[PDB]
């Protein structure tokens, strides 16, 4: 029962998404989202919602001062 992508993507999708995240450019992209979403078996909405959540974790783990090279003192 409820064997569908209700509310958010399923585990199987996270597998394709994680690969995509590590292969695209580590950033939510417009052209990229639509194209990769279709191949992942999702839509932009779902891909955006997922990619953005990893964005926060990415910044924590890799330690990035925002986007550009700026020394946070």
């Amino acid at each position: 029962m409820s064997a569908q992508t209700v509310s958010g993507p399923t585990e199987d999708q996270v597998e394709i998404l994680e690969y995509n995240f590590n292969k695209v450019n580590k950033h939510p992209d417009p052209t990229t989202l639509c194209l990769i979403a279709a191949e992942a078996g999702l839509t932009e909405e779902q891909t955006q919602k997922w990619f953005k959540q990893r964005l926060a974790e990415w910044r924590r783990s890799e330690g990035l001062p925002s986007e550009c090279r700026s020394v946070t003192d």
